């Protein structure tokens, strides 16, 4: 009967997500906290050759004209299946030990970990969709894969004005992609925060034309998610969706309305961000395992990944 | 609650496939090759450009890379209608009913592996596909939810070449190089999934690839002993090595049927009905699954088949 708190910390690349989280998990005992970092040791080397120099050098030359459209989406699109790799592993075995939502005692174990798998699955391709480098049927593959919801899934996004954000970055410095970037993960906040007053994007389709994911109104369609597949590829003589496409919106709208997502503010000292970042941890979601050696076994998993690939 | 009974028709194309299943009222709907999402819908003639890039890699005309990042993306188009289906067809899926009728019957030309494992492994066999591409969409395949019944094939391979050649679809090359990889890849399939239900841990066995189931080199898991995959002290890195682990658990659950198509289409037919028999039901989980996953068969077959 133990309880696990599991802890994404996501949102655009960077807002200072790493040292927050190492520094967290330095003020905690090594035995009831446990980072999976970034998989460094699989992007670099292992899963491929150097994915994060192609992906911004395929932008660039996309950019300046020097390859198709078509070119720079299968480039793209075969990145990020390989990027997303790590994640949903990760996911899919630790899948089988998570239980129900017991509330938000300390848990007996604290997970933290650098990104969840929508960030490869659905943000960054919707970033790249938005950058011209990736068709939205290639995006909407992606969000039909993403593995289902677990339990207490704590998604922690950033929060840090632009300019304070572009002047992190200054030490490709695509300043386009970072406004892209930053657009998807507001649009994810609007649209969990959608989903969870009720929102249905069916319902509300026709209101298209032309962020605070746990609290205040409802957002209008229009700032969430689903405003992205607008897009003439998608739409059928009649002028709707094909239904195909619309079951991957479903599938969208399924796997966001049960996260629980929290707003980190990174307009602040290193220390500072991770006092924040430990008091919106204490009205997180925990869960119970479903054995009672789970806590030992996702415990070795998590270290083993993190000294594979980050390390 | 009502009971349904999944069937998926696969293994390598042009057995008769497609043919077979056509040929075998409302208590029976069948989801098709959603060919008009591949050539048009998804992406402008995606199995021309797939046998393209291959033909072009055979001519030495792209390097082994090109073909690669073509090829995996190719694969995601080809595969996302399946993975849409089952992710919306999912939580309709109830548990087993076990050992009468079933209220609907539902017939897929192919189960979400042909896309997330199968054709990417072949792939990998004929060059065009890292190893890693192919265990990043093994890290993908949906769950093994009950009742998930599958279908694959037996055919001499002079008979299938013969059926393959008269039935080639729109931008495909006779390719026997990519038959044999294909045909490979499914008899390894089949082994795998006996082996797993008879107790093979690959783990326990991946020794022996160095040196009652089959041998765990007739299986899938030799695949993945590909240098890429591997550190320089020959160990699997455990990324992969934790891929297989789901491989083994989504592979395992399955149940494997075997349709001899060294017959005529008739006879076909009839050996497939015959095999529904042992075949697993489940119950649906809510009163209006019936009608809903209905709706979903027949809108999936008016949009995207042929």
């Amino acid at each position: 009967m133990p309880t696990l708190l599991r802890v994404y910390i996501d949102g655009p690349h960077g807002m200072g997500k790493t040292t927050t989280t190492q520094l967290l998990v330095a003020l905690g005992s090594r035995d009831d906290i446990v980072y999976v970092p970034e998989p460094m040791t699989y992007w670099r080397v292992l899963g491929a050759s150097e994915t994060i120099a192609n992906i911004y050098t395929t932008q660039h030359r996309l950019d300046q004209g020097e390859i198709s459209a078509g070119d720079a989406a299968v480039v793209m699109t075969s990145a990020q299946i390989t990027m997303g790799m790590p994640y949903a592993v990760t996911d899919a075995v630790l899948a089988p030990h998570i239980g129900g939502e017991a509330g938000s005692p300390p848990p007996a174990l604290t997970l933290i970990f650098d990104r969840h798998p929508i960030a490869a699955l659905l943000c960054y391709p919707a970033a790249r969709y938005l950058m011209g480098s990736m068709t939205p049927q290639a995006v909407l593959a992606f969000v039909a894969l993403i593995p289902p919801t677990l339990p207490g899934t704590n998604i922690v996004l950033g929060a840090l004005p632009e300019d304070r954000h572009i002047d992190r970055l200054a030490k490709r410095l695509d300043l386009a992609m970072l406004a892209a970037i930053r657009r998807v993960y507001g649009l994810l906040a609007n649209t969990v925060r959608y989903l969870q007053c009720g929102g249905s994007w069916r319902e509300d389709w026709g209101q298209l034309s032309g962020p605070q994911s746990n609290a205040g109104p409802r957002p209008h369609i229009g700032d969430t998610l689903f405003t992205l597949f607008r897009a003439p590829e998608l739409l059928a003589p009649n002028g709707d969706l094909y239904n195909v496409f619309a079951w991957a919106l479903d599938v969208l709208a399924k796997r966001l309305r049960s996260m629980h997502v929290f707003i980190l503010d990174y307009d602040q000292s290193p220390a500072g961000c991770r006092d924040a970042l430990l008091q919106l941890t204490s009205g997180m979601v925990q869960t119970h395992v479903t054995t009672p050696g789970s806590i030992p076994t996702i415990c070795d998993l998590a270290r083993t990944f993190a000294r594979e690939m980050g390390e």
